[PDB]
């Protein structure tokens, strides 16, 4: 209740959060390993969610193969994993989402966007999908990083570049690397469940409330703290 008059920004992951393009990224992360020679379960693909492509990449050859993964074959299955994840049909907003958004901005906050992903068809479709809410200067992607998530390197970043202090913000996460992150940034992590684990991997990871949806989110936004 006094941290909630601190409140000045809402830090948002985009795969899982955002848009529903999870089912889309794990399968794709499961092909294209299957293709190169390796492999990744769906599952796994889920757990690896917030890492960098390359990140992914390195730890799956080690555990596969015993070795490194080269900068070529780093490149290679990175730009495969996109050209597939662009051949479904295009991802959709996450039911709630704008409706949150919405909340959020005429509660006077800064929405933002710290995601682990590079895709640049989901990137270039926020403006599409949820209108005024985010700005390129006010994000935090793949391209920013050296590190990433569980890192809390990329929300460090963006509270940098909100101009914000930890308990100024909010992080509003669904997977337990990107939780894991928000935490160690030292920020209130909120945990969204939209995948198909256990909610309790989320609360392992440090979230401080976990809801099994961003509807549900979303209904009990004025709730909180
Ligand atoms: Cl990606
Ligand atoms: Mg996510």
């Amino acid at each position: 209740s006094h941290m909630r008059k601190k409140l000045k920004a809402v830090l948002f992951d985009m795969n899982g959060v955002l848009f529903n393009s999870m089912p889309y990224h794990s399968e794709a992360w499961h092909q294209v390993m299957k293709t190169h020679g390796l492999d990744l379960s769906r599952e796994e693909a889920y757990m690896h969610e917030g890492r960098t492509g390359a990140s992914t990449i390195n730890i799956v050859f080690q555990r596969e193969l015993g070795k490194e993964a080269t900068q070529e074959e780093i490149e290679s299955i990175y730009h495969e994993k996109s050209i597939l994840f662009n051949s479904y049909p295009e991802a959709e907003r996450m039911p709630g989402a704008w409706e949150l958004l919405q909340k959020v901005k005429s509660e006077g906050l800064t929405p933002m966007v710290v995601t682990g992903s590079g895709q640049l068809s989901l990137l270039e479709r926020l403006e599409h999908n949820f209108p005024g809410m985010f700005h390129k200067e006010l994000m935090v992607t793949a391209f920013d990083v050296k590190y990433g998530k569980p890192n809390p390197e990329p929300y460090l970043m963006a509270l940098k570049k909100g101009g914000l202090k930890a308990d100024e913000a909010v992080v509003i996460e669904n997977a337990p690397l990107g939780v894991e992150a928000g935490h160690k940034a030292g920020i209130f992590t909120i945990a969204v469940n939209t995948g198909p684990l256990d909610g309790q991997v989320l609360l392992d990871a440090g979230a401080d409330l976990l809801f099994p949806s961003m509807q549900t989110l979303c209904d009990s936004w004025d709730t909180i703290m």
